[PDB]
DNA sequence: CCAGAACAGAGTGTTCTG
DNA sequence: TCAGAACACTCTGTTCTG
């Protein structure tokens, strides 16, 4: 059964070139094409799994880029 | 005007005896009351303030704790 | 002034569709 | 195969009321 390479919850398939759970996939559309303040309260060093993944979305977005999540050619 | 002693926001007065905004004194009775499964993502002392105090609800909690706020005062 | 109620929004995650 | 639309929910924050 297959795990979402961001926060490791279970994945539906390859989603912007990563494989992914759903609530990443949309998540990361929406960042990287949206206006948000997301700034880490941490270390840019957080857990990202399916109970915090609310928690930081700095962290998320960067564990989305980190994989080489992308909305396709330029 | 006066600062908030949890978020650093403007504080809307003295709530649950701590010099706090309206924002802070809501969620201290909620999560004193309720029941949530708050759950720090960093090492337990993530930064709350205006931007990043819907981060951490744990810490945020803590902090509100340490700063004596209770619901009796 | 302050507590609690009422009211409203941000951000998220799911179901559905081709 | 996967991308997008759009509704429903959770937690949150502000205005109102006593
Ligand atoms: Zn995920
Ligand atoms: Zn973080
Ligand atoms: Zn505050
Ligand atoms: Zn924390």
């Amino acid at each position: 059964s297959k795990v979402c390479l961001v926060c490791g919850d279970e994945a539906s398939g390859c989603h912007y070139g990563v494989l992914t759970c759903g609530s990443c996939k949309v998540f990361f559309k929406r960042a990287v094409e949206g206006q948000h303040n997301y700034l880490c309260a941490g270390r840019n060093d957080c857990i990202i799994d399916k109970i915090r993944r609310k928690n930081c979305p700095a962290c998320r977005l960067r564990k989305c880029l980190q994989a080489g999540m992308n909305l396709g050619a330029r």
